[PDB]
């Protein structure tokens, strides 16, 4: 297996055959990279754990060495050509860009947050209960304006810009046009930067307001970092959840036995989240590391220098944690999944997704019970080619009767 990584994520009910051999044969590999390099490849969801919690494995792009797994090369230097982002930053440095942010994703700040995420959640369900369509884009319909507008909501834009906010984000995810991208990115951070400036003079119940304030009464603004917060949080949470939400339907409709559980009883779909993020861990191997000592891990020695890259895809299916990793149970209480990654970096807004998809989930089957694919399965376009798993399309329908 002179095998080089990344590989397609070819199935969406099974991880890459290669990887389940790889682990097969070890809990770190040393494997071969697309882009050209040559790292480490943790299989094993004890030692995925050991690396993403330990600090000799540094997230810090500025360093040389560090992985071009899921980075371009122009990725990379365009990281190296502004400040760090919380996600590439170590120790120090690293808590004290957290440690003021923690606080907006408590259990009681996101509480306050439910009956907002709910109603936009209604809005859009509703949108679809009247269609002039025959087969709906489930990825268009609530896949993408759900989690962007919800982030909207959590920084603070007013409802009268929802439009604008979910037609920009929405095209920064565009498939086609490098540019649209780039135009809205654009026309956002002009918004948003200005949206910030408003916030200063006269605030209101938002993270901007809230932040303004403890940077005045601790130490002094930073009106650039806080735009770039409002972005880190936009792009780390949008596609990610919006995935997932794709995902979690086709995961859901194509487990019948499993989707009548949580159709049955809505308390049981907290912990069916929990399986839908264990079984398809869109975010599989965005944990590159860069080992700064050496280390000996997994039964190997790794030198100082050298790429690490944590497969949270194939710590999720490991069969040594998870009895029959390759089946869809909603009841399992297995907790300990990577799919939010693990250590200092963990998912700082895992949070507010679990209760997005939890609150889209009981929503969408229960308001359309009888939602259902409007093509066969090997029809439906999945993003296997992408960093972050999910699917381009979705089309769906349901039964419209009379009594
Ligand atoms: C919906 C599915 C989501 C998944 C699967 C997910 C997954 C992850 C993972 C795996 C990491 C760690 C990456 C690493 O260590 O290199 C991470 C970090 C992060 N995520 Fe998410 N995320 C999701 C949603 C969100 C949302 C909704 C937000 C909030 C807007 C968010 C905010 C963050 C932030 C700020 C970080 C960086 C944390 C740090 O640097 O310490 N994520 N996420
Ligand atoms: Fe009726």
């Amino acid at each position: 297996a002179g095998l080089e990584l990344p590989v397609e994520r070819g199935c969406p009910f099974a991880p890459p055959a290669a990887y389940e051999r790889l682990r097969e044969r070890a809990p770190i590999n040393k494997v071969r990279l697309t882009s050209g390099g040559q790292a480490w490849w943790v299989s094993g969801h004890e030692e995925a754990r050991a690396v993403l919690a330990d600090g000799r494995f540094s997230s810090d792009k500025r360093k040389d060495g560090f992985p071009l797994f899921t980075l371009d090369a122009a990725t990379l230097q365009q990281l190296r050509s502004q400040p760090p982002l919380m996600l590439g930053m170590d120790g120090a440095e690293h808590s004290a860009a957290r440690r003021p942010v923690i606080g907006e994703f408590t259990v009681k700040r996101l509480a306050a947050l439910r009956p907002r995420i709910q109603d936009i959640v209604d809005h859009f369900i509703d949108d679809m209960l009247a269609t002039d369509q025959r087969p709906v884009d489930l990825v268009q319909a609530l896949s993408l304006p759900v989690p962007s507008l919800v982030i909207c909501e959590l920084l603070g834009v007013p409802y009268t810009d929802h439009d604008f906010f979910q037609s920009r984000t929405t095209m920064m995810v565009s498939r086609t046009s490098m540019e649209d991208r780039r135009r809205a990115f654009a026309e956002l951070r002009a918004y948003i930067d200005d949206l910030i400036t408003r916030k200063e003079s006269e605030p209101g119940d938002d993270l901007f307001s809230r932040q303004i304030a403890r940077q005045r009464q601790e130490g002094t603004l930073d009106h650039a970092g806080l735009v770039s917060l409002a972005f880190l949080l936009l792009t780390a949470g949008h596609e990610t959840t919006a995935n997932m939400i794709s995902l979690g339907v086709v995961g859901l409709l194509s487990h019948p036995e499993q989707l009548t559980v949580v159709k049955a009883n809505p308390g049981r779909t907290p912990m069916a989240v929990e399986e839908l993020l264990r079984y398809f861990t869109i975010a599989d191997g965005v944990t590159s590391r860069l080992a700064t000592e050496d280390v000996e891990i997994g039964g190997v020695s790794i030198k100082a220098g050298e790429g690490v890259i944590v497969s949270m895809l194939s710590a999720n299916w490991d069969p040594a944690v998870f009895k029959d990793p390759a089946v869809l149970d909603v009841e399992r209480g297995a907790r300990h999944h990577l799919a939010f990654g693990f250590g200092p970096h963990q998912c700082l807004g895992q949070n507010l997704a679990r209760m997005e998809l939890q609150i889209v989930f009981d929503t969408l089957f229960r308001r359309i019970p009888s939602l259902r694919l409007a093509v066969p399965m090997e029809d439906v376009p999945f993003k296997g080619d992408s960093v972050i798993y999910g699917v381009h399309e979705l089309p769906v329908t349901w039964h419209h009767h009379h009594h």
